[PDB]
């Protein structure tokens, strides 16, 4: 279980470098240097990093302070063989975003929110990122009257339209991925589930430009099955990226290491990507708990990497045992892949074995046999 | 607060006629006669009824028992002046649906599930219903391996495709409305929120044929703001129907009377339909609690009707007070309706007042003034 | 609805003075002066203030800086006629409390946590507070192995034992009130509900010294009926204090103004204190949302005060209408106050009308008539 | 992983014999014979059974039909070597309990509720049960006005007082265990958590007579850590029984097999009983999902038994590795067992190393090292 760069594991600068400041208390570690965060991840076995625009360059820095920061960061990229596959904008930390960016009430703020996104699109294309993740963390409200949603759904689309026009005119070969979250920091946020995000995308002037970035924890916060959100996304060709962490149920976004929270969910999820052929970057968006020092930090992401490598093993072993392969056929998982009525509407309607001569009592007695399967994946997951 | 038939209030046969049998205990009232449920609602002030196909005719009845039941029910419709605007299929109560209908694993069941839907489409068109609500109550799973979702999203669409072909060929002038629910009876169900349902619809061969039937309680079960789900639906032209009840948070579907559960949510919701021009049937899908007798029953739906008539009054009064109308302008609710960049991408990008000469500290200090508004709707809602 | 000081309304220095810094973003208002927070509340109609020990005096201040701060604050108390009925310790903001105070793993921290509590007990007795609220905000864990609970329940009791010994020896005439919260900032916290807190209290060497400080929002976070927690407390003589705010369900502690969140819950709660004779300080522990300026601030607490004064009116009107008073008797609310078996075990057991000659079908048909009552309190709450 | 009768595993007649009837649909299996449920469990390796009083004898049976049923059941007990360690009363299924038993409003019902409990106490003492579990499933309300809680807390205690007097006078050597649940079937139920139940117990005239029966699923429904509820119970000497199943979060009581739902919670729980010396009956209160036939049934409880036997192995292996034993000492789990101030209040207060000469910055930098531990139990749980 030593991760290789060919696993394409990415981490974020913000995730290992989180200083442990929480809504109630102060930061228990000092600020890292992005140079030192790059070298270190290449000595654990990771494959790339990802950053918001305030990560790499501090807010308000002068254009010569900007490039020096970019030159250092680049030199590190050239000193580790590590890439930057995804990049993103910080639209949430400055008090001028307190009511959002793209959906902020005030008109003058929305324009600035757009200009600060485009300026980081040019940086991420230069550092070669193939994905561009957008999380409206401040879009939504705390009170039913504060945000008229239909207008707020009108200004979102606008800005994401403009983002699609900026990239077409420039010749940039990059795609957007919206990241949803139902609440926190806002009491409600717009486009809450992965499903809501798919709905909004189909209404943009160029639907082939935008996917979704889902997160394990963000969907489990609404009590929602994640490997089930991850199938709908693959089913409409819209899994562009995915965020790997752990979460213990409906509550504040804990952002635990991947492996924690719900382990059977992390199992069935790794099963689904490997067997459906997801070739994107396994990104960990998480938070090493604030109790730990720096030694607890680097042990934490080694976990992320090491837990995925174990389930992928138990996932493949589950799918290679000919006792499971029979167990699948006894629940009739194969008929679920065959068409219901390939013979056509008229044949169906003419078929008397489907209604008038159908034995509803002999069908209803057939046992689905789901509980001996679920234990064979229980056996395969615990290795007993 | 006497409801008039011009309010278009509908109830369901199943809702007043619920016998009070719960997952743990037995039925505390005896079965009603659909004739007696029709006369009675016309003496409270309601405008129509709605039914599943097992409501009006018992399951398995012979075709002469079917028409006699239809003839009685019709004679009542002719003896009250009441209509049937929406109708729906019972795909959940018989044990042959234990794993669903349209998404049931077995192939022979899915065909039957389709045939039992079409046969009730012909009844509802004869009784003149304009809407046809579909609630996959048994679609979903309890275990991560039991339902491959991408296949299950393939067989849904199929059947809803076939339903759209059956209605086009026949000349029927009716539309479908999917009704979502995140769980119960199944531990998870497919297409959980109103947003998921909008996503699935755009992928059917005829997108102008299907809307959503939302329910207050079904979305509040996932901790989701309902007057916010009700705006996204209006914003894509897909509010075909709506179900009115009450619910106290994330838990088993209580199905309380409209007015209970969350009253401010019921306030902001009635505000939104009246000010956006919803002309559909105000349907109450609810359950008079099983403790009550028949006298408690008829008092219960009188509540439903009487609580909507009060909020519509407090909603209009809130929107007519020129102190509110000023209060809206002080939060800048008017600029939220104006475009962000009608002058065009190039102008925005050339405008130095939007970035380089923008005063971020003087904007961030402007107070949104949300809390004096929210009390004026507090004042308007309690009438003090 | 002008609040009078005889309403005994208290606010906290920390609540109006919250600077709007959240887990994701920066503070949108500047720091208040406790002098200016005192004068202002006396011009709205409030009756007292309450403070943590880091509020009034900054952490680490020298003993001459301490008394000057106390002298200023006192002079204000003498310049408004306002009292300080409750006081409390800040055990959560400094990084030396990251794992708790009384339950912190390390031994040297626990002693310091005790010394910093006693030193503020002497201040609050000097400023005359009658209650001393204790919220272990940092007690609990994020991981099943980090905190052995039985030991952690052993060190709590210890420190609360020592607190009871310090006050008995000194002659102080003050009582403690534990404040529970199920999670946040910690993912789980110890003694989560009001019920857990009552359980822990009975095990201290002096049970007549400790009550509970409950909070509306803290119990609604676990999906729990608050006017029902507020009855169990009164029923064992342990409602020493209560915190008034609002909360929209299970999620991060919003701390909305009293009146928001759940209004029917705030109704039935004000009903319960007024009709049971609670004579304690109506304290508002809340957070004016960070979008507002200072003008939005002072409007916010005026709400708190003004919403309580409205429900107390609708609560009394509900309890004075002889149609309600009959409505209570028809549900048999009076027999619920009579004893089940005052005649004694032997009589009960000899009574053949209670078993062998009991008509179970004629009892089960009697209607509890709950839904016509609930609308009369609906009518009384909306005033229609 | 073959369970032996010396594991003391009990099942309930009602759990394997659940017919699969749910709040929305009909029963997918036929009724078992309690004789056939007894023989079968003795061929899987279980140690006893448990029953409600309507299980073994149908409601209303004549006293000769009662004893014949008891004689058959007994003959089976004599034909398997299996015991009946716990028994319980069905106070929830008949419509005369729709508003509760002990807390039912009506006076005549409460007396009957008491008489039907005592009559089953005499049966369970004859069949030799050592525990007597009581679940007020119908105690609570759906509406804030329907149940005055303080009175309702007065009639509970009464009946549980009377139950304690009936057993003292008779010479019965048996103890009660209250079983809590926050909601369902009622929207709220009284004494919701394990903590609330401990609080109610200390107020009965004979506190050494009543413990708590906790259930994994019942506490996880309120989002509450179960191995943490299971420590508070052991810490006050009040773990008399425990119910083993699985549950996926806050929602309707799924009652999955032990092993499902939250596996790390089931891990840390088996860890806690084995290392604290719980000698009671490992009872499975669960529901084989209704999709299965009878073959899926018996595979299901074999799981329950087989999953506990695996964690007890991984739990012991985790606690025997001297790399863990060092890992415990590095988080300072040993100082958490030492007293904070065994030297006494006066010494603490005189100790200048605990306040005035205390290095708060060198303590706050010490890393708790929680994340390398949690992975060693991750390694020990997955066996990698
Ligand atoms: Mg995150
Ligand atoms: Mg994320
Ligand atoms: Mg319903
Ligand atoms: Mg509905
Ligand atoms: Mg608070
Ligand atoms: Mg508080
Ligand atoms: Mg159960
Ligand atoms: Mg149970």
């Amino acid at each position: 279980y030593q991760p290789t760069p060919e696993d394409r594991f990415t981490f974020g600068l913000w995730t290992v470098g989180w200083q442990g400041r929480d809504p109630f208390g102060d930061a228990t570690r000092r600020a890292l240097d992005p140079v030192e965060s790059v070298r270190r991840l290449a000595e654990l076995g990771a494959h790339g990093v990802t950053f918001h625009d305030d990560d790499l360059i501090p807010f308000g820095s002068s254009d010569s302070e900007r490039e020096e920061h970019v030159k250092r960061f680049r030199q590190a990229l050239d000193d580790t063989g590590m890439k930057v596959p995804m990049a993103t904008t910080n639209l949430f930390t400055h008090p001028v975003f307190k009511d959002g960016g793209f959906t902020a009430n005030d008109r003058d703020v929305r324009r600035y929110a757009l200009r600060k996104t485009i300026r980081n699109i040019d940086l991420a294309v230069e550092l070669g990122a193939e994905t561009y993740v957008a999380w409206g963390g401040r879009e939504g409200a705390e009170s039913g009257g504060a945000k008229d949603v239909r207008d707020a759904l009108d200004r979102m689309k606008e800005a994401f339209d403009l983002l699609g026009e900026y990239v077409t005119s420039q010749g940039y070969d990059i795609r957007f991925a919206i990241e949803p979250k139902p609440n926190e920091p806002r009491g409600d946020i717009l486009l809450p589930t992965v499903g809501h995000a798919l709905a909004f995308i189909e209404r943009l002037e160029r639907p082939e430009l935008y996917g979704v970035n889902p997160e394990v924890g963000h969907e489990q916060m609404a009590g929602l099955n994640f490997p089930h959100g991850i199938a709908q996304a693959l089913w409409a060709g819209k899994l562009f990226h995915i965020d790997l962490n752990g979460q213990n149920g409906i509550k504040y976004d804990q952002d635990l290491r991947f492996g924690a929270g719900d382990l059977r969910a992390a199992f069935w999820l790794v099963d689904l990507l490997e067997s459906a052929g997801y070739s994107g970057p396994r990104h960990f968006d998480f938070k090493p708990p604030r109790t730990e020092d720096f030694d607890g930090v680097w042990a934490s992401a080694a976990g992320c990497m090491r837990n995925y490598l174990i389930l992928k093993e138990r996932a493949a072993a589950f799918r290679a045992d000919p006792e499971v392969q029979e167990a699948l056929r006894a629940s009739r998982l194969d008929e679920l892949a065959r068409p219901t009525a390939a013979d056509g509407l008229q044949a169906l309607l003419d078929d008397r074995s489907a209604f008038e001569e159908f034995d509803v009592d002999a069908a209803a007695a057939r046992g689905m046999a789901f509980e001996r399967l679920d234990q064979l994946a229980m056996d395969h997951l615990l290795g007993a």
